[PDB]
């Protein structure tokens, strides 16, 4: 009959996660607890009833005994992974104990910008079984995967961590055991609120100010400019993130404010050619629509994201 | 006889594209079948049928028996090849099968950005036998190679995927086997319409607003910092792409607002020059031509890149 | 009976710490002192009293001689630990003395930047032993452990040098041993008062000498740049650190940086509505307020982070 | 007396080629025909008449038959070399024919900027031998060195490629041999046309025409920017090239755009001190010298540097 | 007694020296020359007088004779060190003969910024025995250490050259032998001549040309964005360097600058107070100090950083 292989994954630290390149980075801890009858060992009197061994010996140790290991592997893994500790502690019964301590960088295929900066993301880590269920069963270890105490990260908070156990076909026809750590986090706004929110609140309010001089072509200047800040703003937005194929709740931002801007030109433009063609009377009786439009357009474009997205 | 030796590989994960490096990076698996009459073994009743290899003692197990082994190379591979696995599992038969899990950036030699970012490209993994057909035949592993589900790439989008066999002469005098993984993308032109085209087209349409205010000078500031704008706007496209040899269609563009941009300043001048030598009521006159002339001209210089590329 | 396992760790020199990442980078020597009696050798006439060995053929010497040795981790690090040394010299004892010499990135979780750029922060390197203490109970080795005297930082200063002995709980129900390397470094203020402290100063400044020339619009647009420059450092700040949730002292001083001059925007822009109104006059005497809140309002908002933050 | 090894050196490859650090990165395969007659083996009827051999299997059969091998060195090799193929294939004969594909970078230190960006270098590959001329001589491999068909550089054009033997001492005091792959390449200078020439040439032409406008204060203020620019496009090129002590033509060219830009503030500051002091008509008459000085000094100025440099 | 073992060094290239990161990374030989009469062999006639060995068979060689081997360290080391070439030749009589190729970032503790950049560095290797000096003596090796004649550096310029031997207590009570490869180098003023000196010069020359326009106002915006770009040039500065605790002379330079023009600012508001409160003809009388104050400001605060720091 197969063998069950019992799986534990922890993940201590979360170096970073990369969300310009959709992968995170993890210290984490991998535990495998395996019965093999044919690994039972006999010892003489007050010898040791546990063998330890390096990785490079036990496997020699298979080869010689002809006994096939559960080969694994690490799904979504990316790059190179720098092992800390690979140790196995070998029981007169035949239970192995394996730890595989290591750093490493992982896919996040799971990534969805659409509410940025307001939304929740779903990381895991596959570990795959390389021979079929028929062979080797995967079991959940109990006390011992999840995510750490210290994990180091400061923008990601996680909502929720869960284990799980399924199937894959990657290289045989059947069934092939995969155990899933998986977590889901959600960001820190602060950095957002600090450095985007307050800046672009801060150029419209004391921009808006200046309307209350009644020069309609400083109006102009200073909207102009305001649109290159905004087109600036947007680039470094742009930045954070991958050239993504959909729009952003931060892109339906940023484009409002250009429309604001661009219609806050146009119309000052309008304004200063009635002053120009001697009805500055008239222009100074239309600025009360001109000096309310401008808070209630950005409050207007506000209202219309929000219900737009949620 | 040659023995058959049969190549499957499949791409997991495109981790990423460098258009300025001219490469690409993939997580991806390596499958050999092959049949070597010598490697079969007798087994006693009960005893496995399968013996199951680590690379090193599987290597070492060859060179004791005399055996070749059908020695490979990716041909286009690029620095470090960061394994996972490499595994062997050998019947009484003699069938070895070989699995190789790798990340690696191969060359991306056949990249054309004349139409860029309407650009549609080929990536492509050669799989080289060192030994010539006489000795090792490649064969198409039939239900492996290919892209998978997940590859986690955002910009571009893999229109089709194909494989095939050919011949090189890299180290003999003889033809040596290649299997061959191509496959062609395209690319998600929202960035470029969000960060590229969206912005000029503001910087055009709101300066044209200013038109109506009948001040030349004005009108001269603003196609100078324009133009300025664009020659920035220059520099960050130039940052995505190689230093090229060739005009991009995104080169053409930005040279085209370049000479709008220097022609608006010119006649303003012109305008203004009019203005100033006391003939301020021709200015008046001729303006309607300065107004519809700005539209029309970038109108025209994009209907003219459109044919002059398409 | 538990054998002790006397652990030494010097850092030689601190690579650089990286607070945007919260982790530093060491180059140091480990020590370990472990007496095996299972280990003891005789020795004829003459021969050597002491062996000396690789770490690898140590390590195949203890699994043939089944004897289990104090399997460690560094358990705050990060990525690969590049090796320099990894030497065994072993006594007719039993005597082990073991030099590990490794380069390493190690994570710093105990970063508080909410008194940045004054803060002090705490800096450690967790040795853990895998076997629980009633196997390996670990020790100080005694003239050893600690930072040397060419470190090679320039911007932190440590404060204060700690080891002590605790307890995890990893790996085992049981406690495990711990050694812990502890040190507290604080800011050289030099780089942040040049680029940062005296820049704003002078803005401030010299913006304030302007007052003088009574032109309340040259104000306006002073403040107007002032504010987009003090929106630009705070970028350049933003650069250095993490994504924080919480606010830094920095930010506070900034956004506060940020209020003083939308309100110096606010009240010139009513100063010149008076002048236009025809109450030049009226402008002229509250003007005096205008130029002495200015440098009082700037005094008031340093007196209240101080209070607000010490 | 002295064997004869045959060196042979294909780059498949250029990764890139980094001026400002002086190196270039290859992707390339290395071939050696060496003959020993020492290693000449028999076979049983039926058995290989080619032994083939992983390199570490390979060197360990050496050390068994006590026979030095030609130890070489790539002594302009820059950090690591990530090997793809080391393979050993042994004839009944003692011909040993190696193969080592492998990704490495290497010293550029051929490099001379005077001209650039109209410059052409040299970069070459030297294959020392560790072991001196009575021992090892180095041969040249007949059909195998030099450059491929897919270099993958944009930028760079091979002008010309060279293999050539010679001589060092870096070990013995005796000659030692060494191989030589050696090519020149030279720049595709569209990337410099696009990005430097079309927008300083932009620039200055834009520039000139608001001359037509007579304000003497407006010129005065357009070369202090333009000033600015150029400044700015210095600090752009200087990003590209090592921190070298000699002047580049580039150079040239920039600060020769500096002192026109200089000078055109100065002359305009004079000709509107002499409209200041009620001299209007004058500055009028002088204006034809200030309007086509303009042109022919950048004109002036270009012919300068081209006999200065060539 | 002791063994004495002979070391050289010869570092080839200079691959790079990181100021702000105070490292330096070369590409160095190092050769060693031990003799240990139990490593003598006997050969019967026409077989070899020298074995050849990797340094893995060699190392295994040594640990089978109980021969403990001279292990050292490169105490300055940095990270990882990629190897080349680890090579051995032994003697019939014991003279092993032993080659280092590597490629290796080094700390550069000795870095003196206070003169940049004026400034001569001293960098070094040190080569220190595990063992005390009652056991292994370090020796210089004759004709080897030193740099070469390739370094490929460009900026800096290597003044002097020494090697020396000394003494350590890393890991002893007794005193441990230490080999020294030292040089000193200091900087080509080129590039900081034509990105920092002549641009920044230039800004302030072209500025002083406007005061000839008698507009005080025009010179209070100049000296407004002239301060700016000081500002900007500080910290450009600033990142070729670590975060320093000590004023550099290029800090007290720009700071400098940054007075001056504060003044600058301060008088000119001044002269344009007079102007408007109809003592036009007195600011006009002043303006002879105005204007040649400027000139001697800067020259009299060039001499004071000369006297000051020399
Ligand atoms: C910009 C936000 C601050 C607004 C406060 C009003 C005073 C003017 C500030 O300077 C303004 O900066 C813009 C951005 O570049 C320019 O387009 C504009 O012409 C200029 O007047
Ligand atoms: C710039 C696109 C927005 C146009 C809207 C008209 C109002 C003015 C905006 O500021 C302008 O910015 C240019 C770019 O730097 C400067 O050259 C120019 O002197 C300045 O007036
Ligand atoms: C800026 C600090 C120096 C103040 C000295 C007064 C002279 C003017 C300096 O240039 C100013 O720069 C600001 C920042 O961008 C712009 O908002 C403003 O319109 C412009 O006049
Ligand atoms: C700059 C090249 C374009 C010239 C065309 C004339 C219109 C003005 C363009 O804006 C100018 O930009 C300069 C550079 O920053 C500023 O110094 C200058 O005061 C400003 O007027
Ligand atoms: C700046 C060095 C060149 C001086 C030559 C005099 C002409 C004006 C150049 O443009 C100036 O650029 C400054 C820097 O941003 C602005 O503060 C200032 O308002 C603006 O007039
Ligand atoms: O091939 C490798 O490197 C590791 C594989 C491995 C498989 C099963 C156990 Br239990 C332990 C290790
Ligand atoms: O030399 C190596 O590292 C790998 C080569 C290899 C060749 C054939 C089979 Br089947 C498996 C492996
Ligand atoms: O497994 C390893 O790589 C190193 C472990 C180790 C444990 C105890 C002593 Br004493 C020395 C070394
Ligand atoms: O020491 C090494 O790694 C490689 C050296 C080498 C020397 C000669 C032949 Br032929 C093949 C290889
Ligand atoms: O432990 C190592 O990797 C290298 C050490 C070494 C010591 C002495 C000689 Br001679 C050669 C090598």
């Amino acid at each position: 009959e197969p063998s069950d292989v019992f799986i534990g994954l922890k993940i201590d630290q979360i170096t970073g996660i990369n969300q310009k390149e959709e992968n995170f980075s993890v210290v984490g801890s991998l535990r495998i607890d395996w019965r093999q009858p044919l690994l039972a060992f006999e010892h003489a009197p007050g010898e040791p009833k546990h063998r330890t061994y390096t990785l490079a010996t036990f496997l020699k140790l298979l080869e010689e005994k002809q006994i096939r290991w559960p080969a694994f592997t690490y799904h979504n893994q990316q790059g190179r992974m720098d092992f800390q500790n690979r140790l196995i502690s070998l029981s007169e019964d035949g239970t192995v104990m394996y730890l595989e301590r290591f750093t490493s960088t992982f896919q996040a295929p799971a990534f969805d910008f659409r509410l940025f900066p307001f939304d929740n993301q779903l990381f895991f880590i596959h570990v795959d079984s390389i021979f079929p269920q028929h062979l080797f069963r995967f079991q959940e270890m109990q006390g011992f995967s999840g995510l750490g105490d210290q994990l180091g990260e400061e923008e990601w908070i996680v909502t929720e961590v869960n284990t799980h156990l399924t199937t894959h076909n990657e290289f045989t026809k059947g069934d092939a055991s995969r155990f899933v750590l998986e977590f889901h986090a959600e960001r820190h706004l602060n950095y957002y609120l600090m450095r985007i929110l307050i800046p672009v609140l801060l150029i419209i309010t004391v921009s808006w100010f200046t309307f209350f001089l009644q020069d309609y072509t400083k109006r102009i200047d200073l909207a102009g400019g305001n649109l290159l800040l905004f087109i600036a703003f947007n680039f470094t937005i742009s930045s954070d993130l991958p050239r993504l194929g959909y729009i952003t709740l931060m892109d339906a931002f940023l484009v409002g404010t250009f429309i604001i801007t661009a219609l806050v030109v146009l119309g000052n433009v309008w304004l200063r050619r009635l002053e120009n063609h001697g009805k500055q009377a008239l222009a100074r009786k239309l600025d009360i629509y001109a000096i309310t439009s401008y808070p209630l357009a950005y409050l207007l474009g506000a209202l219309t994201l929000w219900l737009l997205f949620f």
